[PDB]
């Protein structure tokens, strides 16, 4: 039994059944013998009983056998369109070894479109993407057109592992999720850790009936392994979310940065559909290039963000060699430091007197604020994106400063340059509908977008958009450039 | 006993000794109690019998306590300079508070000079560096010139923990170590943990008498932990190394850049010298400034670097855009590449045909070498500094090529772009004397410059300079560069 309680250590990895759009036969290390097969082998390669027992040359012919095993010479499984068996008939098949086991994997043949010709059109409109932005934006448009799938969605996964839909294009007449969240509960470790093993992912009916494994378990007590195979069946908890959607297939690409999971790329269909083996080739061979090209965007983007802070910081150091006072300088100018690092608000605490801009804590909050500062600095840039942890007297004002990074700009006296951040849910910009409703089914409400997006916005409740790695290296670019200037001026 | 077997796991923190220039008093955690004190501490204070069981007040009168206390108010040692004794004799004191026990160190008070106005000299003339080669060369001449020591070092440390120095100044008798380098067994483990807790660290005469700490272990069976103490005494290792080299007194400051030991600045003296609390302070200030400097600079050549390699890739990829032939521009172009990823040698291995340029392997020894990539990459960057250790055969050509990065060119294809490194010692540019010796003491010839050095050459042989993750991250971006571009050629 899997319910709401366990489902977060389900093993999806194991499940003991298939999708019904093909069959699958496991062999032994060698494939020399068949040790599992799939109920509806027999219906759809036409073969009587049993087949747990008969050697692989006996159910394929030893003319196909031969080819499978040539193709073996690694878990990135092998795809070979348009195989013949001793039969006649004609399938696509998908050939790997996982935990030593061979596992085939058969789909009616569709081969009548050439992979490479479709992904090279693909690829070519993305590749002069001159920004993260542009190429998030169009590649929900292109898929949609390309694959014809009702909605396509692109989730980025952030800090703490919730997602955002930052990219949408779907049916005029579907509701839109475009900048909606939902928690990291919903894609638990074990299906992240698969979407991480897996460039793509295919649900062709989220309705149909699944195909039992033959045997479920073995003589050693051992479950096949079906972690590579793609027509490993999907959890009953997201089978029962995406019927509540209204949605029959769906299929999701893995957007692999710096060898970490950055997002997927999800399509949803309102009826049932399964892509052929050639499609799904050229939507892979897009996924790989659609990540390689967001990899060097980032870093680019990296780059210009810190050369804009070197940039500023030189403006500055060169306006303080020409002014006397640096006191006055910094109460004229502090505002300007709200340019270096994403902020709603900014303020300067010197020689224990205030001044603020933009979303700061209330004045009398701040002299308690500096206190704490000077006690857990040790000189060094301190941040959170949770102050009302830290200071719970914060709570009171978390709609205007939820989040806080403090800058020393003295070596000597306990001089602040501090940054603030509005709670995430202030700065939400949902393009979704109100008074949008679900059906449910046994499980309960909880496996909606509506109660999703609910309990995502509870565990973010007086928390701000966390410092990322980028802010916090430009902080301490700043913390250097004045206290370094602040030295030269005693 | 102490010897050239066990010094890897000596425990420095704990010698049970001072050095003879001041004298410690060890108390409880609150200073009320003294439980222990250097033998010298009567000499120096002028106090009579031993002191261990006498409280605080009875020692040092309740007019200095009171002030002391107050300055505990953090294992960050506490400066107190020109403090006096009921007595009426002057001390510069440092005062810290480590594993719940207070140690005093007294120096004779030199203080007639202003700390603050020495450092901000010191500081004024290294801000303005605009490279970290201008920054190294100009900090030993400041250093030597304004701390009057007889040679100043810097010693920068490699991946592998061994020691390269980088910059000098000296007086012209002595000898160079410019360009020298010595193996990580040269700086222990615990030796690199004290060197990160100490900014500064002091011995003013290495054939001095060293004084003991009464009781060198207490009732509990527990010693007395020097870490933070700066009258702490050095390894018996050390003081015959530098008795050998004509070393009388050292003072090293700490490099810490992105909280890690990136080296130290080393002053070597012919003669006894301690410097007074002030100018240890001056020195100590300078050493965090030099350090921060270094940060941003070594942020701004890593920018600078990546900059340069994506607008050599944009060139490139506007060269591919109007040529039919791919294969023919990366015939003409691959060498253009070497401007990249600093290299001794690059190669373009395409269609089974090979092309070099610079330092490379042998002609015959690459489709053995292309055949092993093949096998490893995956499709991704693959690097290594020790190519001998993965290919035996490669033995035989490491003076030439000695370390290898390759960058898959093609997703289909088996194409790569290969750069190479020279061995280590090949690229040597030693300023030092080779027809120069060494006295030695009970312990051998293992304790000289010149032995330190041919230990070090015997430990990098047939091993290229490593590479770096700035050589790594440009490697990255080049493979997305050349096989996208490769995609569209097709
Ligand atoms: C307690 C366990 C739960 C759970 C498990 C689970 N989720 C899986 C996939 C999955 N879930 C989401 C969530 C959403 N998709 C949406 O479109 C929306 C809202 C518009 C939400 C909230 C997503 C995105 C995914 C990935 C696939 C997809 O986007 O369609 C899986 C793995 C399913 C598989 O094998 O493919 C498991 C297991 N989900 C829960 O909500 C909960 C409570
Ligand atoms: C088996 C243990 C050994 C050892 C231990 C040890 N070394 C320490 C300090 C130290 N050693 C070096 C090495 C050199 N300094 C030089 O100037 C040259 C050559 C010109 C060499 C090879 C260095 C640089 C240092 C740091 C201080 C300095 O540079 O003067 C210490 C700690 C000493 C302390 O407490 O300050 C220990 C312990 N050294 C060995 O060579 C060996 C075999
Ligand atoms: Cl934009
Ligand atoms: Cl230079």
């Amino acid at each position: 039994h899997v319910d709401l309680t366990n489902c977060d250590r389900e093993p999806i990895h194991i499940p003991g059944y298939i999708q019904p759009h093909g069959c699958l036969i496991a062999c032994d290390n060698a494939m020399r013998m068949v040790l599992r097969h799939s109920e509806n082998c027999g219906e759809l390669l036409g073969l009587e009983g049993d087949l747990n027992g008969r050697t692989a040359e006996d159910v394929l012919g030893k003319r196909l056998v031969h080819d499978l095993r040539n193709a073996l010479t690694t878990t990135r499984p092998a795809m070979l369109p348009a195989m013949e068996t001793s039969d006649g008939r004609s399938f696509d098949i998908s050939l790997h070894r996982y935990k030593s086991t061979t596992i085939i994997e058969f789909e009616p043949s569709d081969s009548d479109t050439q992979p490479l010709g479709t992904a090279r059109k693909m690829v070519d409109r993305i590749r002069e993407a001159d920004s993260v932005e542009s190429l998030i934006s169009r590649t929900t448009r292109l898929v949609k057109a390309t694959l014809g799938y009702d909605r396509v969605l692109i989730y980025r996964f952030e800090e703490d592992g919730a997602g955002k839909v930052v990219s949408e294009a779907k049916q005029p007449e579907l509701e839109s999720f475009l900048g909606q969240y939902f928690p990291a509960s919903d894609i638990p470790q074990q299906a992240r850790a698969l979407y991480l093993k897996n460039t793509l992912r295919i649900i062709s009916d989220a309705s149909g009936t699944p195909i039992p494994v033959l045997p479920a378990v073995d003589v050693s007590g051992e479950p096949l392994d079906l972690s590579y195979a793609h027509l490993r069946n999907f959890s009953p908890i997201h089978c029962e979310y995406l019927r509540n959607m209204g949605v029959a297939a769906s299929m999701s690409i893995s957007v692999i940065v710096d060898d970490a999971l950055w997002g997927l790329i999800v399509c949803h269909h309102c009826s049932p559909r399964v892509l052929s083996m050639p499609v799904r080739i050229a939507a892979a061979m897009f996924g790989e290039f659609f990540s390689m090209f967001l990899q060097v965007l980032k870093q680019k983007r990296r780059l210009d963000t810190i050369n804009h802070a070197h940039a500023a910081l030189d403006r500055f150091l060169r306006l303080a060699a020409h002014r006397a006072n640096l006191e006055e300088l910094l109460v004229d100018s502090f505002q300007d430091f709200a340019r270096l690092i994403p902020c709603d608000g900014v303020g300067l605490w010197v020689g224990n007197n205030w001044h603020g801009h933009g979303a700061t804590p209330p004045h009398d909050a701040i002299p308690r604020l500096a206190r704490f500062v000077a006690s857990v600095s040790e000189g060094r840039v301190w941040a959170t994106h949770a102050l009302s942890q830290a200071i719970p007297e914060a709570e009171i004002y978390a709609d205007t400063a939820a989040g806080m990074l403090a800058i020393p700009i003295s070596q000597v006296k306990s001089d602040y340059l501090l940054f603030f951040r509005k709670e995430i849910v202030q700065n939400l910009n949902w393009a979704g509908n109100p008074e949008k409703s679900y059906e449910t089914g046994p499980m309960g409400d909880r496996l909606t977008p509506r109660k999703s997006f609910a309990i995502w916005k509870e565990s973010v409740r007086l928390q701000a958009q966390p410092w990322s790695e980028a802010d916090r290296e430009i902080a301490e670019t700043a913390r250097i450039a004045l206290v370094g200037v602040a030295f030269h001026h005693s």
